[PDB]
Parts: C-alpha cells; structure tokens; sequence
DNA sequence: AAAAAGACTCAGAAAAATTTTT
DNA sequence: AAAAATTTTTCTGAGTCTTTTT
C-alpha cells in the first residue's frame, strides 16, 4: 500500500479507527528446581517466591562485572529485601553472605542446554514464534493492517543504564494489566484483558500514535508500544523530518551569517547562542538539554556544556584557535575533539570561561528552550536536531558525488557507498558504526537516486528490513533525486 | 514563567540468524 | 559439519522537543 501516495491527515490527527489485541505479558515465574540451591551464611535456605525470583536476576548476571560495582550491588540488595518476606529480611542483612553459585550453574547450563537443541525443537519455537506474531504483533490502523514494533511487555528484572548510571541495579517490577493504558478507537473492539484482570484505562485519543503505555518503575518514564518502521504513521513522520532539512539547506547559509554577526552581539546571551549554534552547526554537537540530577550518568550536550569539557588551545600543533573537546555523550558515548574555531568564537570562549569553576556552565545564559525559540524563529519547525540530519544527509550527498567511480565495479561502488558513511557516521559520532546513521539520518532519497544512477541494486545497499522501511522512498524517487 | 508530564526519535548491547572459514 | 565471523534483529535506555499544568 503506497501510502506516500495518500492525503496526509489535518495535523493533530493520527488516525481514525484503531484495534490491537493489546501486549504479551511476560509469562509466570516457574520456581527453581527443589536441587537448585540458594544458600545464606553457608546455609541452604529456601526464598519466598517472589525472592527467589529476584535472586535468580542477580543469579544470571553473576559473571558480569557488572554485578561487582557498588552502586548495583547496593541498589540491588535493598530492592531485593523489599520482596523478602518480614522472616527474611530478618536473616539476610547483607548480599555479601548470599551463595548464588547452584544459582548461578544451573542457567548456564540450561543455556549450552539450548545453544545445543536439536533442529527440531528450533523450528517447533519458531513457529511458535511466528504463531505469536500473527496473534499480537499487528494492529488495524484505520484502513489497513499494521504492524507493531515492540509488542511483548518488558519482563521484570535489574535495570542495566548506561555509563556510570546511578540507578544500576535496581529491580524492574512486573507490569500488571493494571498498569496498563489502552489506547484505541472507541468503535472498536477492546481487547480483553487476562482473567481476572482490569486495564489501568482505555482510552481513545486520536492525537497520539500509541496503543499501549505504562510508567517504568525506576524512572518514572512512560512506555509505550507503537508501529514498525514501516508504518505509515512513522514513516510519515520520517519523510516529513527529511523534509524539514532540505529547508535548512535552503537558507543554512543564511542562519549562518546571522550567527556569526551575532557572534559580535552586546547582549552577551545571543553571543552563548549563536557560539552554541556555530557549534552544533560545525560538530553536529546535540541540544544537550538540563538533565535531572540523580536520575541518569553524567553526560552533557551542546547547551549543557560545563566550562570543564573544553579546553582553549590559542595554538596547537601547527593551527591556532584550537579548541579540545571532551565529554560523555547521549548514552555516555564519549566526545574528544581538537577543533579550530572562528578567532571570534575562541575569543568568546576564554570570555565564557573566565570567573568560573570547572564544574560552572560554559553557555549559563543559555538553554535548549531559548535555543530552539530564536531557530523556530528563523525557520519554521527549526531545532538543533534537523542540523544533525541535514549534515549527515548533505555530507552523504557530496561524498558519494566526489567518491562514485564511473569506471567501476558494483563492489567497488559499494564501497565508495560505504566509505561515503562513514565521514557521516564519522561526524554523527556513532560507536564506528554506520547503522545508527544509515537508518535514522540518511534521506533515503539519496540512496535510491544513487543506486539508480550507478545502476546497482538497492538490496547490495539496503536489507530486507531497511527496505521496507525505505520504501516510499525507494518508490518514489528519481535517478536524479538531489537532497 | 516555569516545571513537570507527555510522546516520539535515535542508540548501542545482547542475542539470534547467517555466512564464511577451517 | 564445527566454530568462528559478520550481519540482522530485538530490547529498552537515552535524548529532543512539546504540551499540560501551576
């Protein structure tokens, strides 16, 4: 169903009739065998259900080193105890004198026990599997079928963040049917919940893309279950972000001019923006939003910056105006950069910079809100973010131009392809990887025109999965598509 | 005015399928 | 074939940006 050849909807509206048979919960917790052994102070000591479950998490991760750390083992313990029945919590004090060990070997071995299994015990599950998808991993969004992303609940167990994360541990409950909300269009039909159950709520609102949703315990974040990629609904939404960029290339140079001039401003707030701009224009850098402090590991962006993560250079190594970088990105991946900036913008760091502790805010003055207030401004639906896939897009465009031999084989033009990835993987700063680009900052466009205009075939390019995911854009574009 | 809540994109690990060698 | 290597898929965590609320 080629969508992309449709009426898009008035904006607010997502759908207008919705019908899923809702999530998978995780299935029951079966208790360890009576030879599997748990013991305390050198003591067999049988767990209460719901402990002995817990124990099992930890149990399972035992080799990593994870289970080591002193923020995991503290989080952990204390959550454990709050499932410990009174009595239990009375004997284990402390996680140090718990054996996990019988634990510990058992899984292992019902692991080889699996990674062993004979061929048709692999093909009884997958159709298994199959037989599950067809049942919850579709829904009907108004006139078609479609299907969901993530439909199996998330199974109760430790909270793995990134980094230097101070929930590590931490024990993720299990969702009830009574922490569920539906989300579903009132004229159809509700999906029914287990027996002897009730949904948290049922709702129908057609301003929102999700059928389900629930609060995750440790963060308090809502949850939900949406479409594949492959939906109309995302892959509006992406054709749309594409868009969006293409009209940043439209009058970038434009943006660019101003910032510069501003640079030069009195008010000293326009001067951290426009820095900040030049910055996230120039390095890709993200919006680096205020973080709540206690909740997630230490990692900062753009706006974020603590006068800590850069260091001013006026020379170094042969250039002059040198800026290093380093700082721990979205999921702590890490940023390390010696850049020569615009003499105006070195001059305005050392400016930033003075009076303050390490720990200060280099753009204090300054924030993602005011940021993307004055980008809005200049370009309608304007945020940092476009900047990064409008880099990604236009350097993959110029890069693949320069690099695409005429007098080549397909594999070779394969790997200009790649090699044209990786500077934009490169400046997306992916960890290298050029998945995360490829399927989240690359027009796709761009690919389509390309293979066209090389004559090679998409599938040397884009994978099953990806094509799907691309296919308005594979169906829709000319050998002469330009980003 | 601001902060908390809400929703949707993007991120690498872990795992599972596949392929490629030995 | 085994087992090692690579690619794909699943998972859900981590941001951005938005809207509600106070």
């Amino acid at each position: 169903w080629k969508w992309w050849e449709e009426e898009r909807y008035p904006e607010g509206i997502k759908w207008k009739f919705l019908e899923h048979k809702g999530p998978v919960f995780a299935p029951p917790y079966e208790p360890l065998p009576e030879n599997v052994k748990f013991y305390y102070d050198g003591k067999v000591m049988k767990l209460s259900p719901k402990a002995e479950e817990v124990a099992t998490f930890f149990a399972k991760m035992l080799d990593h080193e994870y289970t080591t750390k002193e923020i995991f083992r503290k989080n952990f313990f204390k959550d454990w105890r709050k499932e410990m029945t009174n009595e239990e919590k009375n004997i284990i004090t402390n996680l140090s004198k718990c054996d996990f060990t019988q634990m510990s070997q058992y899984f292992k071995a019902q692991t080889e026990a699996r990674k062993q299994m004979s061929k048709e015990e692999k093909l009884k599950i997958k159709e298994e599997n199959e037989k599950l998808l067809k049942e919850y991993g579709f829904c009907i969004m108004d006139n078609h079928k479609e299907r969901i992303a993530n439909f199996k609940i998330e199974p109760p167990g430790l909270f793995r963040g990134r980094g230097n994360h101070p929930k590590m541990g931490m024990l993720k409950r299990r969702i009830m049917p009574e922490d569920i909300i539906i989300n579903c269009s009132k004229d159809a039909k509700v999906p029914s919940p287990p027996p002897g159950h009730k949904w948290k709520e049922v709702r129908h609102d057609n301003k929102v893309t999700w059928l389900v949703s629930w609060t995750e315990n440790i963060q308090g974040s809502i949850k939900y279950i949406m479409l594949n990629p492959s939906s109309r609904i995302k892959g509006e939404k992406d054709w749309q972000k594409y868009e969006t960029a293409r009209r940043l290339k439209k009058c970038v140079d434009k943006i660019r001019n101003q910032y510069r001039e501003d640079w030069k401003s009195k008010e000293m707030k326009v001067r951290q923006r426009a820095v900040a701009l030049y910055f996230i224009d120039k390095l890709a850098l993200r919006a680096g939003n205020e973080k709540e402090e206690g909740e997630t590991a230490d990692t900062v962006g753009c706006c974020s910056l603590r006068v800590e993560h850069i260091n001013l250079h006026p020379e170094l190594d042969g250039q002059e105006y040198v800026v290093e970088f380093d700082f721990l990105g979205k999921d702590s991946i890490r940023y390390y950069n010696k850049v020569p900036v615009e003499k105006r913008v070195f001059k305005n760091l050392q400016l930033f910079m003075e009076n303050k502790q390490p720990e200060d805010d280099l753009f204090d003055r300054l924030n993602t809100g005011i940021l993307n207030k004055h980008l809005q401004d200049l370009m309608e639906g304007l945020t940092a973010k476009v900047f990064r896939t409008y880099n990604a897009s236009i350097t993959l465009q110029q890069q693949l131009k320069e690099l695409t031999a005429p007098d080549e084989n397909i594999p070779a033009k394969i790997l200009s392809y790649n090699r044209a990835n990786r500077a934009v993987a490169i400046l997306c700063n992916h960890q290298i990887a050029l998945g995360t680009s490829k399927l989240n900052f690359l027009d796709p466009r761009i690919t389509v025109a390309w293979c066209k205009k090389w004559g090679v075939p998409i599938e040397k390019i884009y994978n099953k999965t990806q094509r799907e995911k691309f296919a308005w854009a594979i169906d829709m574009a000319d050998e002469d598509y330009e980003f």
